């Protein structure tokens, strides 16, 4: 069985570059809308007893790439591939986690069961909002991390990050923020609103790092932005690894104090830094091609949660 | 257990009419996008111990209203209803029902699938595309017809029904034809192409009725149009339950010869019956409110297949 | 159908009064071990076509504890009961539920997973370590709060509750205490970690109270207590709804310095009071008993969030 | 995918014995209990896409030792492995395998279930108490006997084995007793009880074996032994696949006429052979160990039915 | 929902007892053969939300009855009964149910597999081959003996039958023996074979019962009787719950020694009580009748085991 | 059958908080006059098969708002009502259940003979005047009880409870302030008239807790306080279910020496209490929605006589 790498339409830039960096080429598939907006998707290539790879991110319009997603999925499932692995940078409805105290569904679960049911083996994703949501699945889920890029980018990018500190936006946030100083050996600061906010953690003429795993209205990153600079610390750096950047968020970025919002390329970013100035992407795909490629080998996976490739 | 109607974002007329017809109130349901286009969907009344009717008909942005529907099933079903139907006017993907010669999905296998696993009990449909979609479901599936609609509008309308002709526009919907000219004891003709088509049965100075399940672009019905024409028929009628009119097909039906193009309203037809002066529509909502409170009752469904409710 | 109450050997005593509260008796059950420790189940009486309840902890011995749930779930799912619910005040493995950068099985999923095919319908729990493991169930799950209680107790045991404060022993325990803090309009402070650790939120001269979801070997809540004190605050409270306490609890409780150990008995709790003199119990057994009985009636569940029956 | 050996708690030396078999180091696994007598499980090494089989008996404290049979399964699953199998040599739960005119769980039935949702492709075991536990599982299950190194230890001890019996303790033993003398070409004789008992077939003057599948309290291998006294038997020898010998069994043997119980370390017998001295224990390691080579290697495992390797 | 009881074609005499007994009449449905021997089964009646019981038992054409069992059950699914339950008095491949040192299928698996995904819920037999074959299934299966029946008729034909014995055709068959022996309080002998054949048990001048749970082609119990009337029994009566009879059964029933062959009517017997003038039939309608009726309302099954109704 | 509350006009609060507690909203019914001082009644929803239950207190305008109570009954039963219940938490009349040497009427019992004719098919009422009035109706009547509230209001609210005095305005109250004394274990006073009344039991520097079912024009608990300060009682309670507050009552309790005079919500006392400081209001609503759920569920009602839901 050999590796076939398809793409979906929601990040072919993504796409290509795993492909890239595997030495392959992108799998032969055609997706397109009927006039009825209904998805078609046609498979070029014979995957046969192959190893397919479905790169889609959920981003853009999620139900149309989801729906694609699961149609690719069964259609190379009834075209006799061995097995089919979803690779999912970003997981959609990943924060439709939990119910807590509504009769809201858990629409991640829903996914997940309909990954499931499309005939998906094996799913590889980023960051995943709850880790919980790994129990969702039945199927084996690899679980990366940006943490070793998001280090890099720090150490090659902030010249006081010995000094620097690690701070996180929400309570929900700190076993990343808390594994970053680690890793760092830094001190590691943290916010929480109470319209009002706390941080504790000494800042003052220190560079705060603010990371976080989504910003999506960026409402969360701003206040934090805010309160950081309250606490006279001199300049507040924002790091996530999916920048969904959706509604008023490229105009709060931009009325924001952040010296750097820095994002990694699980979402396409192109358009949100047409009108962004201080939007900033970490490469990720090499973590992806890694995994793709270990989970294909046999090799350990879990190797790359503290190693850049 | 009480019956509760909920209805989607797709058919809000269809749903209120629905309601209206067995004296109830729409079920309160809150269903919106957030701001990265993720259905937001919330049931606003306990449906614990129900029989939960969800309205969504596969049409508009089609992806995005089975996305709602699916998330509606499971929110209902986690809320501990004792049952839920989807009650599904036109289904989405029902045209993906074979592979062909093609690697290509069979979508609406994956959408009964998804819509089984999303917890759905019992499906209501009007006019599948394919009855052995029948078969992709392991739960029990009501096929509703349009034919006894359709039989009240072509006497109620067309003054010379007596001596009319019922065609259809190619092989495949030669049975609902013929079952509809069996039920008005008229001639019936047929059509289909070679870019040339053979109409069999005479039609001069006789009208002509076209009747077919669906028209998405209305290439067919133009062409079948444009042949009887050239066979000298006096005036030419299409009938279809379902009127996606998705692309050309408005204007394709304005430059066509039709005297009328008369469709069910399982999907809603309002906005294109603006740009169209000849599309007529015929409820079917009576029909569906009365498979609803028969399922609910445990009376026979199988009685509407022959009877005007 | 009637409801049948049935006891697990895990919490006799949490049975009985729930029983009690619903003007039953307990359902005839013989729950022993054959001299190879293996669990035998009797069901001594019919509970064909009945609403069975089965009130079982994830307490003592954990693992014979589940087998004995597990084997009576099946053997009244193949005694053709109409419906078992599983009440499980304390979920076991409820604290594997997630992955984290290890080669760890998510214990919780696999409870789950041989609760559904045991034939369990429905799950009854208590503040779920997360509110994720509602997604590893495919069938509906009730996760009550002990909140309407713990405030109960808050307000009728500490007379100076007006000016209080409502402390987190660490970072995932901040819904909770802010939910609480909210209904009692009060200041809420914030603890954790960094073997130093940090409080934010003015205590001095004010009463602390600790509020955590459990208190396992209690070294967060006693690390907790310790930095309390070292602010100044006057005295210390620590609140539970699931009083584990294995290993050195009693210990680390009766060395440490709270002014009382509250706990809700959804484990029992007579032995560890009986050599911590600081251990007080609220009971929470009319929660369980209305939600078991508006399951059965069909009211809404959602209504004792709320609300003290 | 290579061969990768794991052992439960339950019996490490049969699990080292296997291993040392097919010149293997048994895998890096730590099993523990945490303060709440929750079991434990780290894989402390990749077993992905290696061929997975857990060596784990249904002896000890059987709930515990199948709670971490269960969980290592899971963990080995959702770690990607190629091929998960259990080998268990005891099967627990193996004797409630019907319920006859009880409202009593068939828990073999739900032990296969649960071990199948936990992931396990394959099973492997040695003499099921009923052969159509077999059927309980969807999974293929290799059911392997004894019967072979029980030959070859009759052969090798009792220098009388040309003229002696094979005695089956009651009714259910009746097709291995036969097997068994027809392949020695010896005389067979029976016992049934009826407090007293049936002997049939002449003994006096030679000596009886009795063969059954285990012995829990030995009641049942004591009774027979007091009849084939009573019909003047010079040696009594009972032989077993299992020897649980829980409650009064050891002192029941220690006080019975035995020359020797026989058993098979499908089950530790270091402690009872402590306080037994006429305890003996045959290895089936070589038959295990053949038998999880040859599942690896896809030879006929039916072979080793009439081989010993 | 109201009682519906539709007949197969295999026995449509039992089938109207069972409608008689429970004042209904047999429901509409018509069971033929297309030219190419494929089934056609069409349910002439709604059963929407009902409770439909199918009776057919394991007997003549078995595959063909089989495959026509299963379709009337797919049938009454997908036309929304509420509860479909196959009344099977005698259980198809009953004796396919363990594979015993052959690479042979446990058909009876795969026939309760069948009858699961058909859309079985619930399983009526009498005197199972195996009790373990309630195991296969996941549903309940109620197991009923013909043992009440079997002693009124011993009772009411065998004036000696104070002083008579119950004896077994093979080891197998001891538990019922004993049973029919205990609720008699008869001294019960037992035969086992070696082609000679061992009896245990005083008959001289006593009658001998022969009871087994089926005679197919008679062999067993003519070797029995052989062996009986060696030991110089007085009278040999054979009685069995399923008279299968193929093959050279009659031929033998006529050349042995029986004074009666008495067979409960799970199998029609007419024709062969034609040639053969020692074959009785026990009704067991009346038990069925009242199991189903028990099941239905909810009343307790398990009474019927000791009660003839 | 679902519950429906309806509300009569004279104590709108009364049903809203009833309706609350159920989960239900008010059914919707117009309630108002003709110009000619009729009663018009519209039941604005329907009723058919459904589990009335009419709110409405003998207090205000009592013979307006027991006509319209009647129609409102009379108006649910001829549509089509199951079943129809009277909730009255003042009874009108109930002083009038005796003629005691009087041409008088016993206008309870024609007002019982009313409810009975209009179609009440039971009645729920709060502390009747006396219970032999339950005699008076054929129908099912429930009495509850204030008692369970008053224990908790005079617990929370009398610090000085275990020391206190429980008293009778006159002989016919001894029977409810024994019992309030016994579940209080406290002592009990009594008080009579002979102008002049007697007191019996210790009440110095005690106090007393006048307990009574009904206050209308407040002489019998304006006496009974003047003579318990006559003894030298240092505060003195009133404590009542029916605050009817007629004519001279408001004066009289303002010059009168009461601590407080607290009543059950049974009638509204919004406008009494604007004019009177000293009322204090008991919420009851909890009792009856509780006690209509429990007959609508067909649980014990009589649990309520000793527990506060
Ligand atoms: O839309 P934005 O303002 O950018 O906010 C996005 C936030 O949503 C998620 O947090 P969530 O609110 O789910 O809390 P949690 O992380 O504690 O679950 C995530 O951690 C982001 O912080
Ligand atoms: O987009 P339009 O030009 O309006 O055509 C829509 C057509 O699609 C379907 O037919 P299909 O081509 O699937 O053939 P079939 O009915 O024989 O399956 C349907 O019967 C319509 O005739
Ligand atoms: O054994 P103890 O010292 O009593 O600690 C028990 C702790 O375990 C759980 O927290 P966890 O560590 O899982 O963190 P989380 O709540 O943030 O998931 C729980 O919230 C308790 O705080
Ligand atoms: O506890 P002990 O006295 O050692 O008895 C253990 C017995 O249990 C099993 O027989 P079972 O009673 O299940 O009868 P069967 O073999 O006929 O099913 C097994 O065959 C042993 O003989
Ligand atoms: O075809 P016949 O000669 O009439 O034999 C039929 C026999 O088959 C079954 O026994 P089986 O051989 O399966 O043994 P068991 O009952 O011990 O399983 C059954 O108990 C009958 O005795
Ligand atoms: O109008 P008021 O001065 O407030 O009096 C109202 C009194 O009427 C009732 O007693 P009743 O006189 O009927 O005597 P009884 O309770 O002994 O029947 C009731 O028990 C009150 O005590
Ligand atoms: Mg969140
Ligand atoms: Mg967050
Ligand atoms: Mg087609
Ligand atoms: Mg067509
Ligand atoms: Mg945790
Ligand atoms: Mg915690
Ligand atoms: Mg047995
Ligand atoms: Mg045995
Ligand atoms: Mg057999
Ligand atoms: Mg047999
Ligand atoms: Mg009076
Ligand atoms: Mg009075």
């Amino acid at each position: 069985p050999n590796i076939k790498i398809f793409s979906g339409s929601s990040h072919q830039d993504l796409s290509q570059k795993i492909a890239d960096r595997l030495g392959l080429e992108l799998g032969k598939v055609v997706t397109k809308k009927f006039s009825n907006q209904e998805t078609c998707v046609e498979i070029g290539e014979s995957v046969r007893g192959e190893d397919v790879y479905i790169v889609q991110s959920g981003c853009g319009e999620i139900n149309d790439n989801l729906m694609e997603l699961l149609i690719m999925i069964n259609a190379c499932k009834i075209a006799s591939a061995s097995r089919v692995t979803a690779v999912i940078p970003c997981f959609p409805y990943a924060r439709q986690d939990k119910k807590d105290k509504s009769r809201a569904p858990i629409s991640a679960k829903l996914v997940a069961n309909m990954l499931s049911v499309a005939g998906a083996d094996h799913i590889i994703t980023m960051d995943l909002h709850a880790s919980q949501i790994q129990g969702f699945f039945d199927i084996p889920v690899d679980n990366l991390y940006a943490e070793p890029a998001v280090l890099k980018w720090i150490r090659e990018n902030i010249s006081e990050w010995r000094n620097c500190t690690i701070v996180s936006p929400d309570a929900g946030g700190a076993k990343r923020v808390t594994s970053i100083a680690d890793r760092l050996n830094v001190d590691f600061a943290l916010i929480h609103k109470e319209d009002r906010m706390v941080l504790v953690g000494d800042v003052k003429d220190r560079v705060a790092i603010l990371v976080d795993d989504m910003a999506d209205t960026c409402g969360t990153i701003c206040h934090a932005a805010d309160k950081l600079l309250s606490a006279g610390a001199t300049r507040v750096y924002a790091i996530l690894t999916h920048g969904i950047f959706s509604g008023p968020a490229i105009s709060r970025i931009n009325n924001a104090c952040f010296e750097a919002v820095v994002v990694t390329n699980t979402i396409p970013q192109e358009d949100k830094m047409k009108h962004c100035s201080k939007i900033q992407v970490i490469d990720i795909s090499m973590i992806l091609a890694e995994a793709i490629r270990r989970t294909h080998n046999g090799e350990s996976v879990s190797y790359l949660f503290s190693h850049v490739p």
